[PDB]
């Protein structure tokens, strides 16, 4: 079996094994980089995904969220407080403050000790979730606004024809915003690609261990576990290194730096935080290995978790019987 300890693999295609984005993605599998729940891609050199980034400053966060953290250091929740509207501009401006900027450290692993240690401390606003690319319409290779969609996935591999929509969605972040622990919707890939600024570390458990994961929230958050019992789609809770090494959870970490994909692979449960001021892309896709765990996903139906639009038809063709619960708690 490749990769039989689940490393996070980089890979460093060339120029022409980046034409193909579906047939690259299958090349890692073969590699065994699905078993690690996360890949990095560092694109050929040859490769761009626009000219200059010297134009974004009016783009506007119409809902800048500040993230309020609950709990311990290592062991919190976090909920997103809605600010008013401001524009990357502005934004980056406001992550630069001496408020909320980047402090002085000597490298990536000191940066990850202050996090962990004074995260809870602060509340950071994340421009989070904004609907849009910054990809030129003019890359023609992993063009994340061009991917084949979910949808067309679905028909090919199942026959159905279904409504929906997928298209990709813009991060600005700043010094500590955080991602909380979870899988993607449905257990869907994702991919990410960081276009500037300052980097993101990641943290990711195993495919083969998520259930691991999921124990210990339940044991940490218990509370939240009998409120729901998928309450990690709520994408609040957040658990440190060291108490995923005390609790025994296989994991790993990664930093991503700008210029840098991200792969997350179905049912890769991950979570991590922003070094400073940076802008990320993202976007959920589907192979064919994908199907058998869209039908496997679990699902919140105590309501919080509120989706996408795009989610019913994946939940009504693959999961007939959870289907009538799951939409009560979106209705
Ligand atoms: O970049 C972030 O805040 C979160 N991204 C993801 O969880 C992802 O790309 O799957
Ligand atoms: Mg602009
Ligand atoms: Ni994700
Ligand atoms: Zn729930």
């Amino acid at each position: 079996a490749q990769n039989p300890n689940c490393n996070i693999m980089i890979f460093h295609p060339t120029k022409e094994e980046f034409n193909d984005f579906d047939k690259y993605i299958a090349y890692m599998e073969s590699q065994g980089a699905h078993r690690a729940g996360l890949a990095k891609i560092i694109p050929p050199k040859e490769w761009k995904a626009r000219e200059t980034y010297d134009n974004i400053s009016e783009i506007l966060i119409a809902t800048p969220l500040q993230q309020v953290a609950s709990g311990r250091a290592g062991v919190f929740t976090q909920y997103h407080k809605k600010k008013k509207a401001m524009t990357v501009g502005e934004y980056r401006h406001l992550a630069n403050s001496k408020k909320y900027q980047t402090p002085p450290h000597q490298n990536f692993e000191d940066l990850e000790r202050k996090y962990w240690k004074n995260r809870i401390y602060n509340s950071p606003i994340y421009g989070a979730d904004i609907s849009g690319s910054l990809f030129d319409e003019n890359t023609k290779q992993w063009n994340l606004g061009h991917l084949g969609t979910i949808q067309d996935l679905l028909e090919k591999e199942c026959g159905v024809v279904i409504e929906g929509v997928n298209t990709p969605y813009l991060y600005f972040g700043m010094w500590k915003t955080t991602f909380a622990w979870h899988t993607e919707d449905m257990d869907l890939y994702s991919i990410n690609y960081l276009h500037l600024g300052e980097p993101k570390t990641w943290y990711v458990v195993p495919p083969e261990h998520g259930q691991r994961l999921e124990r210990l929230a339940r044991e940490l958050f218990p509370g939240s576990s009998r409120g729901c019992g998928a309450f990690l789609r709520h994408k609040v809770a957040l658990i440190s290194p060291t108490v995923l090494k005390e609790n025994g959870i296989p994991f790993n970490r990664i930093t991503q730096e700008a210029g840098e994909f991200m792969v997350t692979f179905p049912y890769g449960y991950h979570a991590g935080f922003n070094h400073g001021f940076n802008c990320a892309e993202a976007i959920n896709f589907a192979t064919p290995r994908w199907i058998d765990y869209g039908k496997m996903a679990s699902q919140c139906s105590c309501g919080e978790a509120r989706v996408t639009f795009s989610m019913d038809a994946f939940v009504r063709i693959l999961q007939p019987e959870r289907y009538d619960l799951w939409k009560r708690g979106q209705d």
